[PDB]
C-alpha cells in the first residue's frame, strides 16, 4: 500500500527508465543473469550465452528486456489496482516458466541497482523508497497467486 505522494515518486522514477526502455531492461537482465548465474538456466534462448560481452552484444536479450519492463511499466501505472494485469503474468511465470518467488527478489534489486548506476545522485532516498514499495507489493500480489497454486 502506497500513499499518493509515493506512486507519484514511482512515477516520476519511471520516466527515467521510459526514456531508454531498452537500454534500461538491456541492463536489468545483465545484472540478473551475472549477480545470479542460476537464473539464465531458466532461459533456454539465453542459456547459450557465456560472457557478459556475449550478453552485451545479443541484441534478442535487448528485445526481452524492452518485453519485461514494459509489462511492468503498465502494472506500476495502474497504482497497485493491477490485478488483471498482473494474474496471466503470475500464471505464466508459476506454470510455464517455474520462476521461484527468489527470482523476483533478485531482479527486483537489480532494478534499485540499474538505476543508481545509470543516474548516481539523480535517484534520491524518497524515491528509492517508494519504487521499493512497489516491486514488494508486486512480488507481494505475486506471490499470493503462486500460493493458491501451490508453487514453490
Ligand atoms: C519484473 C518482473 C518480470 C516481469 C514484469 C516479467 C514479464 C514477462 C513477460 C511479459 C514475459 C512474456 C509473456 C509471458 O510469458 O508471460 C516474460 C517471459 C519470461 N519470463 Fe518473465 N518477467 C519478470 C521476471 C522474470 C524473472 C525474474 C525471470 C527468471 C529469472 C523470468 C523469466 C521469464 C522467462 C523464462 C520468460 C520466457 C522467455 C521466452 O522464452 O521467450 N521473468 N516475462
Amino acid at each position: 500500500g502506497l500513499s499518493d505522494g509515493e506512486w507519484q515518486q514511482v512515477l516520476n522514477v519511471w520516466g527515467k527508465v521510459e526514456a531508454d526502455i531498452a537500454g534500461h531492461g538491456q541492463e536489468v537482465l545483465i545484472r540478473l543473469f551475472t549477480g545470479h548465474p542460476e537464473t539464465l538456466e531458466k532461459f533456454d534462448k539465453f542459456k547459450h550465452l557465456k560472457t557478459e560481452a556475449e550478453m552485451k552484444a545479443s541484441e534478442d536479450l535487448k528485445k526481452h528486456g524492452t518485453v519485461v519492463l514494459t509489462a511492468l511499466g503498465g502494472i506500476l501505472k495502474k497504482k497497485g489496482h493491477h490485478e488483471a494485469e498482473l494474474k496471466p503474468l503470475a500464471q505464466s511465470h508459476a506454470t510455464k516458466h517455474k520462476i521461484p518467488i527468489k527470482y523476483l527478489e533478485f531482479i527486483s534489486d537489480a532494478i534499485i541497482h540499474v538505476l543508481h548506476s545509470k543516474h548516481p545522485g539523480d535517484f534520491g532516498a524518497d524515491a528509492q523508497g517508494a519504487m521499493t514499495k512497489a516491486l514488494e507489493l508486486f512480488r507481494n500480489d505475486i506471490a499470493a497467486k503462486y500460493k493458491e497454486l501451490g508453487f514453490q
